[PDB]
């Protein structure tokens, strides 16, 4: 397919669905996505903290998320 | 060999074909190839996650699949 | 989105914020954003050190910062 | 030297020399290059399964393969 | 920021500045910046060796550095 | 500095210098440096093996080379 991780975490965005982000050292983190760009993901929780998308493995969201 | 990964990820998707996902931070995820892009695999099981391409080490399919 | 990473690294370096920067070897870095370019990020405590991008996993602010 | 990398794959693959393929996460896996293209390398023992590059850390042939 | 990365390790180079260059995979290299270019860093001790940048995490000098 | 790293790898194979390549998955090799490519480096002991260079955390040679 073609371009499909932007629509993937727009819905994730707009619609506040808590995701878990599985990074690449073994840190699991939970939150929300608050916004993102070409190469981090801001993720909202007690503050917002800035993951670079090279150290994610996989965004799982807490519910089914359609495209 | 030129242009192989899509024609076998598109097999998988098509077909359903369970898979296995090894994760360069040792998990390993099961599920169905939902979709793909230039660097996500959204993979389904339970619910549909987002794995980047650039943290996944193999791709598994439980069958023989010839391209 | 669009260009985030830069706006939100700028507000830490200007408003001095505490960070801590979990690197994808495990390392937890803390200091502040000296300064950053296209590839490193100089991170200021007892001394400066350059921490490349690439190794980066998750900036977190010791505050919200909000963009 | 330039060009070495699709030669070296290629007498792998046409004289199906076995091979074991040494991951950054620590698998070894073990097989016949059945094929290959920019980023991934399809590898065959019971069934084919896709390789990413980026996960590849060393392909060690079973016998001496001069290019 | 911009192009920061080479006046710093050019300060190093020069100043023959003892670091630490803190790898991915957690060795502790230290020696000093003999030279580099785009994408190593020749790292002088007993012998002189080639670190990826890749692979570099952190460079840590042994003073304060100011750019 | 520019264009070193070839210069670097070019010595080592001409001049057949016993080198350990660190990966970044904690294996060493040991061998000679056969040829290289963009991305890829030939290294000889028993037989020849292909290490990617996106794996390699640092070449030492087993004796000073100076470039």
């Amino acid at each position: 397919g073609q371009m499909l991780q932007d629509p993937f975490l727009n819905i994730l965005r707009k619609e506040h669905v808590p995701v878990s982000i599985y990074l690449v050292n073994g840190i699991k983190l939970q939150g929300q996505v608050e916004s993102f760009d070409q190469y981090v993901v801001l993720l909202k929780n007690t503050v917002t903290q800035m993951v670079y998308k090279h150290a994610i493995s996989t965004v799982v969201p807490a519910r089914p998320v359609n495209l």
